[PDB]
């Protein structure tokens, strides 16, 4: 544990917990391909349990990392095409607005206008068929992007389709389980219960609710130990052993459009390196449309980039940035959704700094 680490880490995250009053948090800064770990504060504040190593956190839309590499995978093996029309994985999907609507927009937020939010009032699997049959596009596909839970959520449902697996089966056999990122869960154990940290809103402790598309597009819950081996393993995924999720991951951090200096992945977002934080430049505009520029073929992975996301649930704030090129990633988990640029801010002062 390197004193510029420890110092920088330090006196960039004491600051944030004060001004944001955040009850616990947990950090991982990877140095040179190796973990170290901080933690402060609590889990649980009315039961006085400190956060750990081994604390579970809802890592919000963090989780669509997850879902465009598993996504990617299943491009790998053949299963799913990104040029394949919406339709071939769901024929019941016959309203005419969804023709030139692929997989790839879908992934990318890109198909025409999803909604942000899938409503509450979808429940049945019936539901969701009428909720995307009678969605209308506010524009053609491939035009703009407009992020969107019911859009990537779409994707993932759909790419696990050939391979006869639920969507939780095919994210734990064919991601979590080969990473071992053994303290991973779209839904939390009994057993495990214990580490699961209670998110805080307004004061009051609150953790997600069940959704549709809710796995796919926010319902990862993972302990700051894990999400530094998914940071290593996007940093290096020619460390990984499996060769589709090697390629899989690959594929996630390919540019696919270009929206000002940002590039949209597969669940990851892109920008060159070096950029200064003004850059990044992606909070919340409750919803921001914005033209994009194909990127036609995509780029493969940049090492010279700035790879993030950030993720909300209504208790919780996490984010991810890493560096291909330096070897060098961070994952700030907290159990309090505060605002976007103060994550950003913290995380490129540190990471700045180390290299
Ligand atoms: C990912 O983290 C997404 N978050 C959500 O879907 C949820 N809340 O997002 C906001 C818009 C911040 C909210 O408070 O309503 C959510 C899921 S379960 C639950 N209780 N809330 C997207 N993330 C952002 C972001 O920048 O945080 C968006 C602007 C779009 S939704």
């Amino acid at each position: 544990a390197p004193q510029q680490i420890n110092d920088i880490v330090h006196r960039t995250i004491t600051p944030l917990i004060e001004q944001q009053k955040i009850p616990g948090m947990a950090v991982a800064v990877i140095y040179q391909g190796k973990p170290y770990y901080f933690t402060w504060g609590y889990a649980d504040i009315a039961k006085k349990q400190p956060v750990t190593q081994q604390t579970l956190f809802e890592l919000g839309s963090v989780s669509k990392t997850f879902t465009g590499v598993l996504g990617g995978d299943a491009i790998a093996r053949g299963e799913i095409k990104l040029s394949d029309p919406t339709t071939k994985y769901w024929p019941e999907l016959t309203a005419k607005q969804w023709n030139g609507i692929t997989l790839l927009h879908l992934a990318t937020y890109t198909a025409g206008g999803l909604p942000l939010q899938v409503p509450d009032e979808v429940k049945s699997s019936s539901d969701l068929l009428r909720f995307y049959q009678n969605w209308q596009p506010a524009w053609a596909p491939g035009t703009q992007r407009l992020y969107a839970n019911s859009s990537i959520g779409l994707f993932g449902a759909l790419a696990v389709k050939p391979s006869g697996l639920s969507f939780e089966q095919a994210m734990q056999t064919r991601v979590f389980q080969p990473l071992k990122l053994n303290h991973t869960w779209i839904n939390v154990p009994p057993a495990e219960e214990k580490n699961y940290a209670w998110g805080y809103r307004e004061g009051k402790a609150v953790h997600v609710s069940p959704g549709a598309l809710d796995a796919e597009a926010y319902g990862v819950k993972s302990t700051i130990e894990d999400m530094a081996r998914w940071v290593q393993s996007n940093l290096k995924p020619l460390d990984i052993n499996e060769k589709t999720l090697q390629q899989g991951i690959q594929l996630a951090q390919s540019r696919y459009w270009q929206t000002g200096d940002m590039y949209q992945g597969l669940g990851w977002e892109m920008l060159d390196w070096p950029v200064n934080p003004d850059s990044i430049g992606s909070d919340n505009i409750a919803l921001a449309a914005r033209p994009v520029k194909a990127i036609t073929p995509p780029t493969p992975a940049v090492r010279a980039s700035w790879v993030h996301k950030t993720g909300a649930t209504g208790g919780f704030g996490s984010y991810v940035a890493f560096i291909p090129e330096k070897e060098l990633g961070i994952v700030m988990l907290a159990n309090k959704n505060y605002p976007n640029p103060a994550r950003v801010d913290a995380a490129w002062q540190i990471l700045n700094a180390l290299q």
